[PDB]
């Protein structure tokens, strides 16, 4: 996969399964353009998001659906989603894994960028 | 303080000094409108931004710039901005502390939320 | 203060507050010998642990008891302490802040070192 | 795999290749016994360190070295080591994962428990 998503649930130590994500691309005036979606698999990954001639050069934004996760714990959390924006292909073929480990009021997330 | 923000400089062990934040509220047409903006102190802080008044229920985005900041390292970042995006619900005001730890590939943020 | 730790609780959004805190410093033998304790205040902080005279030279590990902080969500922790390991002071003096935000299955440590 | 330690490079966004683990169990006159140890991969993961019948109940130490990770950077992190510990199985038998995002004034673990 040119993109892949990662999710991990930091309150209970568990990958956050069955969880809605959505890809945007920044378009010309501005707006974000809708790009690609999906739920999270039992080890809490998304794959087969977009194909490599599909990902072109751009500012990406990723958003991970998080309103109701924690509704069993008793705790409403600090945004409806957790959300992270990078700069794709400036420079040429990569490929992409945008890790988050979640809590309610906390989150902690990286980007591995690779040259194939 | 309605809203502080922290910025610390997790290559370095250091406050991020001197660094400029924007901050953003959706608008009716979807688009994020302006909303406050200063630069961090000695300490990392940035007092001030808004009022008790001005600061109503919403959703808020804060931009800190990055493009910069890690030059001198040989490094350019995953994206020329750190963004924290949050709601401020009920009934009700609260005062928010925004705290954000940073690297080129990585960031942590926490929000902080009394009363 | 030479050396203050600060605890946030990232799971409801407040500082961590009548925490128990425990700081050693490594011996010859190779043991951690006590060196200082304490329980951290309303902003989460703990103030007043040693002096600039007392704090030598050394490899120091901080403890953070969270073993029954989160009893009352009904989750045991992945272990009975938070823990950190720092080298001090090489040349001249310098002052600490060791920040840390908590999960029970995650955590995010930073020291911040200061030229007074 | 009853254990495996996996390390990320938060400066450069990148696996962190080849690096050192070394993993302890606390013993009976309270010391660290050494226990299992290893190189991590081109992807950054660390495979095959121990049995599930080797590993019992207790509390456990992985430490992941970094002197001279970040020489070519020009920075001296904050100590010569990353460390975690965890309790277990508590449990048991589970399977862990431990996760580390390292920079050199910082870092971030989580450990993934499953049944
Ligand atoms: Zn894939
Ligand atoms: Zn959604
Ligand atoms: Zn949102
Ligand atoms: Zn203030
Ligand atoms: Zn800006
Ligand atoms: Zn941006
Ligand atoms: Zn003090
Ligand atoms: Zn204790
Ligand atoms: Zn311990
Ligand atoms: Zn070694
Ligand atoms: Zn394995
Ligand atoms: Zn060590």
């Amino acid at each position: 996969c040119p993109l892949m998503v990662k999710v991990l649930d930091a309150v209970r130590g568990s990958p956050a399964i069955n969880v809605a994500v959505h890809v945007f691309r920044k378009a010309a005036d501005d707006t974000w353009e809708p790009f690609a979606s999906g739920k999270t698999s039992e080890s809490g990954e998304l794959h087969g998001l977009t194909t490599e001639e599909e990902f072109v050069e751009g500012i990406y934004k990723v958003e991970i659906d998080t309103k109701s996760y924690w509704k069993a714990l008793g705790i409403s959390p600090m945004h409806e989603h957790a959300e992270v924006v990078f700069t794709a292909n400036d420079s040429g073929p990569r490929r992409y894994t945008i890790a988050a480990m979640l809590s309610p009021y906390s989150y902690s997330t990286t980007a591995v960028v690779t040259n194939p």
